[PDB]
């Protein structure tokens, strides 16, 4: 069995900038979800080899995890907040697509997604 390479977190060809919205996404949103008791399955790519999930990367074609998001934010990989918000929504969506309702990992994603929603509701206006 083999894992795919992870999503890129560095690419000099990609336009990027610092925004106050991206600063919020690191200092408030990522920091809140990372420290949560349910963060740990989401803090690095799914290891489909060690978890014995040989179908995972047949069903999940756009993988994403908060380890990737954290490096993207710390490396200033994004152009705008919408790109980073899309990564969070991909991560949650992938968990719901692969798993079934009421599975423990779905309850964990739901608890993280509720905090995510509460924090991005107060995303600051761009300066
Ligand atoms: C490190 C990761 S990543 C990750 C899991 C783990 C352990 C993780 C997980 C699981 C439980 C907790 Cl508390 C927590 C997490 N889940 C995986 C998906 C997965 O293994 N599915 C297989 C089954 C796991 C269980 C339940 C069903 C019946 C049995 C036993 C097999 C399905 C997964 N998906 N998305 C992500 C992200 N994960």
């Amino acid at each position: 069995s083999m894992n795919p390479p992870p999503p890129e977190t560095s690419n000099p060809n990609k336009p990027k900038r610092q925004t106050n919205q991206l600063q919020y996404l690191l200092r408030v949103v990522l920091k809140t979800l990372w420290k949560h008791q349910f963060a740990w399955p989401f803090q690095q790519p799914v290891d489909a080899v060690k978890l014995n999930l040989p179908d995972y990367y047949k069903i999940i074609k756009t993988p994403m995890d908060m380890g990737t998001i954290k490096k993207r934010l710390e490396n200033n990989y994004y152009w705008n907040a919408q790109e980073c918000i899309q990564d969070f929504n991909t991560m949650f969506t992938n968990c719901y697509i692969y798993n079934k309702p009421g599975d423990d990992i779905v309850l964990m994603a739901e608890a993280l997604e509720k905090l995510f929603l509460q924090k991005i509701n107060e995303l600051p206006t761009e300066e």
